[PDB]
């Protein structure tokens, strides 16, 4: 039985309504519960979901060189696999395997409806509305190595915001903003920021582009007899046009705004 | 020097203007020829551009079962790398490597302007315009393979169209579009439509969404020592941002509409 690293992230793992009646995998429902299933049916596999201890995607500790998250699990040898929102980086890719992306994303804008906010510049010329990232993640680390200009002016201001803009979760920061009348303004992937637009009280949107361009990979520790067949069954879902149903199955066809 | 197989596909490798005074790789300019300089100073090699013989992107015969095109050169050891337009798929993955995705894209509708088209739909329940795509590519493969009863439809209808609605070459396609006013339609990625609308007569436009997600890769042979490094490298060039500035370069800044 192979152990699957995930993360509790809407739409991707979710608790099932009254999930404490409900045993192991069966707990949970999502994007990445059903690729979970897609795959495993497809490389012919049993395996049980197992939520990341720590709830983080995934750093290397500058300090101990320690690896946390998912990217922690795999490398230690905790995890066989990781079906998560877990993007395909350089400094992942060093250490664990990714398949050819399952999703298309940037980085983007989340803000309360009204907010004079309509890109990365405008955050960066202004002080009045605070902003920040998700911790432990693609995101944040964007910020800590970019050489571009604007974006080196808003992790300047990040890095040193009292009290801290970083959140231990994405759900932290959609509340962040939802709560704060328009002065805080957060930094997430452009799918979840979609998701977050067409949920209940749709009191957010997406504004301006996407500030990069990259993907989503199912993750396997290096040496893995599975690097091959996962690679194989992504490309296999793409191309029969699963992955778009299943993206409109949890984004858009549940919409509620 | 390690051979690199390209094709002949503005904006990614065209004639430089007076191509015949230069020699070997300075006769030619482009998205992929900056791409290639790019890939080498990261990972240390001399190359040498050679245009695809048979100016196909890669298809296997059905019949001989041969693999034509860019495909063919790096599969029976005529080229060391590819760094073109190259559509990461199934069938190719089983024969060769790609790198992760230097760019981003999908099939796309190319119509000439005031053509009364809007969508795939749109094509599939009418007779009085006609439609096709390039030979020998992913896109073909695409409708050739589709269970979406859309595009069911349209390759019923494409692959026993009279005269043909295939073309040899993209621009062979464009040029179709261009001159049968408003009574062909052109599919391509997405990529090659909006490059298309920004250049002189600007007399084309892309019209509705995408008909798939997918990406282009950096293509190596199987058991190629290269592999690992052009995978690190475009991740590199994706993450300092000389994907999207090379882009901008070549679609944009080049504008002529
Ligand atoms: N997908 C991101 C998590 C969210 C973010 O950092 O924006 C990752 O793999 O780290
Ligand atoms: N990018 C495509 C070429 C053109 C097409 O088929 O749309 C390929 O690699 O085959």
């Amino acid at each position: 039985t192979v152990v699957v690293t995930t993360i509790m992230e809407s739409p991707y793992v979710m608790y099932k309504k009254n999930h404490e009646m409900f045993e192991g995998n069966d707990k949970y429902e999502g994007y990445c519960v059903d690729l979970a299933s897609e795959i495993a049916k497809h490389i012919g596999i049993k395996y049980k979901i197992a939520i990341v201890p720590d709830g983080k995607y995934g750093a290397r500790d500058a300090d101990t060189k320690i690896w946390n998250g998912m990217v922690g699990e795999l490398v230690y040898g905790k995890a066989e696999i990781a079906i998560a929102p877990l993007t395909i980086t350089l400094v992942r890719e060093e250490v664990i395997d990714f398949s050819k992306p399952f999703m298309s994303l940037g980085i983007s804008i989340m803000i309360k409806k009204g907010t004079p906010i309509e890109s990365a510049e405008d955050l960066a010329k202004q002080t009045e509305i605070a902003y920040g990232t998700v911790d432990s993640g693609s995101t944040k680390e964007f910020f800590r190595r970019s050489k571009i200009a604007v974006y080196e002016k808003m992790w300047t201001y990040m890095r040193s915001a009292e009290p801290s803009v970083f959140t231990r979760t994405t759900a932290e920061g959609v509340a962040r903003v939802r709560k704060s009348k328009g002065k805080f303004a957060f930094l997430l992937e452009s799918t979840m920021n979609e998701y977050t637009e067409q949920r209940k009280p749709c009191d957010t949107m997406k504004v301006g582009g996407n500030l990069d361009s990259k993907g989503y990979g199912v993750a396997t520790p290096k040496g893995s007899s599975l690097r091959t067949p996962v690679n194989l069954a992504v490309l296999k879902l793409s191309e029969a046009g699963v992955l778009d149903k299943l993206k409109n199955k949890w984004w858009y066809d549940k919409g509620e705004c």
